[PDB]
């Protein structure tokens, strides 16, 4: 699991796919994430509907992987519905700066909600943030996040973590097929990236960045080629 976000280094993002056989798709796959999201190339699909979530507050652990901080839910944290297929919410990864761009703009943080169906299909819902008012979700975790920095520990019980504190506006999003954004960069992942940009405070991002290894202080994978794949867009009109 040594990989780095330092461009130019032997273990850096351009080389991920040559580091070990298990990571080859990082270099050779053609539906890699993240990508550029461009309004002028989207296919509109009114048929997708408002994003259908039913999430539940539940017991969680915070983990420092060394290259990101994530929330790891212990109980059943509820689920996301796409095409009446149901995907359970398992984890939330944090990346600063953002990995996705929207019309050429890179944001200050991205949160990625990883879900898994019983069929084991994967869907990720991404939220993009600009510096502003604190994020209510991270507020309730700040003192736990701090402990990665004021101590030796790399897991922490965060108790009950509520995903309905997340800044998700269900009325508009992008949708496309992609990959995990870190090794093993596996494909077949449905991505939903929320149009509405949330806010997070600088203090909150700093806490996150304090937590990780040095080679991961910025932990965004560079944008990958779109390669002609389709990008769908839904947006609910006032009518
Ligand atoms: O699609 C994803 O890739 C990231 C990974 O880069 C985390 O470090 C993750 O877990 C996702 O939600």
């Amino acid at each position: 699991d040594e990989f780095s976000y330092i461009d130019g280094n032997p273990n850096g993002p351009e080389n991920w796919g040559n580091l070990k056989p298990e990571w080859e798709t990082c270099g050779k796959g053609m539906e890699q994430s993240p990508i550029q999201l461009r309004d002028n190339r989207v296919i509109f699909d009114q048929t997708l509907g408002k994003l259908r979530r039913n999430y539940r507050a539940v017991d969680a652990r915070l983990r420092n992987s060394g290259h990101d901080v994530l929330v790891d839910f212990k109980g059943n944290a509820g689920s996301l519905s796409i095409n009446r297929v149901e995907y359970q919410l398992k984890r939330i990864h944090f990346h600063s700066p953002s990995e996705h761009e929207m019309n050429g703009e890179r944001f200050d943080l991205e949160a990625q909600l990883v879900h898994e169906s019983q069929d084991q299909k994967r869907a990720v819902v991404s939220i993009l943030f600009r510096f502003g008012r604190a994020d209510p979700f991270l507020s309730d975790l700040e003192d736990f996040i701090k402990q990665f920095s004021n101590s030796q520990k790399n897991e922490i019980n965060a108790g009950v973590v509520d995903p309905n504190q997340l800044q998700i506006d269900d009325s508009a999003y992008y949708r496309y097929m992609g990959s995990f954004t870190a090794p093993p960069c596996t494909e077949g992942i449905s991505w939903t990236v929320m149009r509405k940009v949330a806010t997070v405070s600088p203090r909150q991002v700093l806490l996150l960045k304090q937590a990780v290894n040095e080679n991961a202080i910025n932990n965004a994978r560079p944008l990958q080629p779109t390669n002609f794949r389709s990008v769908f867009y839904f947006e609910q009109l006032k009518s």
